[PDB]
């Protein structure tokens, strides 16, 4: 079997990853990491008999014959005891980027879900990637598609977009739009932070950056569809006129368990052929603007730390009832403009000292917009 | 650098849009050509070609003389001897393909395979000279080169997708009498008479899949034909998992010509841009289709193929001469194959051609039998 360790087991796709172990077998689970979900973590230590925990949070779990790491380098002690096979990164925020560089010293596989990891950090994870050698494979639905069918040469990598939650509202009432109007979603079944950000958009732009690190593609080879039917996770137009496009149901289990298990395929189960229907549409800058901020930010993984950092403080905020939803883009914006002329972080703590002062700037403007 | 290419079939509808290809990119010579009897097309390949060596097929007078001329029945196969060639697309029509792809497999280092009747007939044939001599072979067939892009060992179901051809939208009472100028018109594709009546009873799909069978090393249980009346997916893979991966495409040849020239690189022609679409998929009618449901009792049997292969070779052409309606096709292969129930299995080259030879003797009778009656 090939020993498992599932950071933030506790969240979404910890959970679904937990069902496809389950479903199929030859991985054995022999430690996980939660944040404060006490309650959860303590089914799942019984459930899949764990006895290796990192603990995250600010919360005590005690005990006694479970070995239990705490603090702020526990996953990384964790890891470098446990040596597993495969490492799932599903915690979320920006956590996740010394989770993914723990893991990727530590593991032989990393399966990536956090998002952050790239967006803020894709030079210093691509440097440890060049440098250990791990097999890294992407869990988003989005970047799984592209994977299974990536090639050296490629016209454009399309990604589909689902519109999220107030795509068929017109423009001037989604300004006034309120937390009961976003959730959700209606595609995936998701965190709440997720569902926002698939309404504003910013996830794809999130997913952008994520698959040019990933398949050192240059901002001008990918192209968002926004795609109504949730089918077409993913698509490369080749120079010949072929296109590779792949369809699944939209469950996430499905490229949880291609990560866990490549080069083999589970059987969970088939998807057949039918008469289906395919749209795909331009996003409008008008209904997404901090989707169209990607030109702006793409370049700078200051820009870059900053607008994931304005973005996190934003929907907390709006979750929160302190802004409406067109207080969402303008956060982000007003963020950013603190931030031109950054220079390009060359160390994790240069990122890490970026998001912090980040997170202080949009809490700010926050304040003025509430 | 450079690669040498030898055309087999150089004349015909698969060589001349090769040649199209050739014009348009770089990187491969052509250096022989073989053709069977259309003299003024072959001269004005190799006048425009500057091409030094030719292969005739067939009986007719190539003189001479600064350019080297193989004759007669083992013409090929001694040109390519002499020449070597780095890839050979063999894109003869007809039973002769066998024959073409083993010498092909011979003296390439690639062969880009358009014939069916090669994998139809010979299938068994064709593998085990493939192992000997470790040679690439790269189908150039536009469902072929779909699912060669996608597939992988583990996949639940291989998807084929068809037009259903001229009639597809008609009554069934109204297919069996129907003629030529019923089915020589033109849905998705643009191809041959022989082809567009294939794609009418779909055997031309028959064929397919028993090359899906050989070139993918699959068993029948696992490949699938969907009737797909935008044309527009040429293929599909069905993973275990949920996954589907699917090749979309137009409907034009020289996108598979020039993958299976170029491979591994893709070479820069009109991308595709992706815009909504309906896509439908339905499963083949067996009273629209029955000589494609004669899958199933053929599938084991390389003297039932060529069977197949010969009764459809003789159907066709006396349908496209007036001698039997469109439903007399079918009936023709049905019958004639009764005749080989309990035929062994063929061993070598000259057991396939034996069958070949008599199943067309056999289908002409059937033939006749059903055109004075
Ligand atoms: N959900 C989905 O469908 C998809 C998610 N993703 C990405 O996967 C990542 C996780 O998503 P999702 O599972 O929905 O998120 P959730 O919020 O549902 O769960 C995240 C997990 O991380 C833990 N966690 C929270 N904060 C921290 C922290 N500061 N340090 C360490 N661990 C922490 C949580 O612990 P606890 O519960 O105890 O607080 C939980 O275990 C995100 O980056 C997301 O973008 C990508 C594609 C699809
Ligand atoms: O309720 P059940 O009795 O149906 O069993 C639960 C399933 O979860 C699996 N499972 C339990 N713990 C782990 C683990 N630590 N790692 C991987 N799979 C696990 C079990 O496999 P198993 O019985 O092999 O541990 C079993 O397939
Ligand atoms: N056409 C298409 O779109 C596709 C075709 N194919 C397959 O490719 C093969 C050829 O296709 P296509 O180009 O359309 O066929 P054509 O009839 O257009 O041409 C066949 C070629 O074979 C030569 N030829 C004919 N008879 C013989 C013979 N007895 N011995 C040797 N050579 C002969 C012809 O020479 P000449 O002109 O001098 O008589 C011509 O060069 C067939 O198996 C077909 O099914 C597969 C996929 C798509
Ligand atoms: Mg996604
Ligand atoms: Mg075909």
């Amino acid at each position: 079997e090939r020993t498992l360790v599932i950071l933030g087991a506790t969240g979404s796709i910890g959970t679904q990853t937990l069902d496809v172990l389950k479903k199929v077998k030859g991985i054995r689970l022999i430690g996980i990491s939660f944040h404060s979900n006490l309650e959860l973590a303590f089914k799942i230590v019984k459930e899949f008999n764990v006895k290796n925990v990192a603990i995250t949070g600010d919360v005590e779990f005690e005990d006694s014959s479970i070995n239990v790491w705490k603090g702020s380098h526990s996953i990384e002690e964790m890891l470098e005891a446990l040596k597993p096979d495969i490492t799932m990164v599903a915690v979320s925020g920006f956590s996740g980027l010394r989770a993914v560089l723990a893991s990727l010293e530590h593991s032989k596989r990393v399966c990536l879900a956090n998002k952050e990891s790239l967006v803020c950090g894709g030079f210093l994870v691509k440097k440890k990637l060049k440098e250990k050698g791990t097999e890294l494979i992407p869990v988003d639905s989005e970047h799984s598609a592209i994977f299974q069918v990536m090639e050296p040469e490629v016209e454009k990598v399309v990604l589909t977009a689902s519109g999220g939650a107030l795509r068929d509202w017109k423009i001037s009432k989604i300004d006034r739009a309120r937390p009961e109007d976003v959730l959700k979603h209606p595609v995936w079944n998701m965190g709440a932070r997720i569902t926002v950000d698939s309404a504003t958009m910013v996830n794809k732009a999130f997913e952008v950056l994520e698959a040019m690190e990933l398949f050192e593609l240059p901002f001008e080879k990918i192209e968002v569809k926004i795609h109504r039917e949730g089918l077409v996770h993913g698509a490369v137009v080749l120079p010949d006129g072929n296109v590779k496009m792949v369809v699944s149901p939209p469950d996430m289990r499905i490229p949880i368990s291609y990560a866990l298990f490549y080069p083999r395929r589970v059987a969970l189960e088939p998807f057949f052929l039918r008469t289906i229907s395919l749209s795909f549409e331009d996003p409008d800058p008008e209904k997404y603007p901090a989707f169209f901020l990607l030109k702006e930010i793409k370049d700078s993984y200051a820009l870059r730390t900053a607008f994931n950092a304005a973005d996190e403080v934003a929907v907390e905020a709006f979750l929160k009832g302190r802004i409406r939803f067109g207080g969402i883009h303008r956060v982000i914006e007003k963020t950013l403009e603190e931030f031109q002329g950054y220079p390009q972080p060359r160390t994790l703590d240069d990122v890490e000292r970026i998001h912090f002062e980040a997170i202080k700037k949009a809490e700010r403007v926050t304040e003025w917009l509430s």
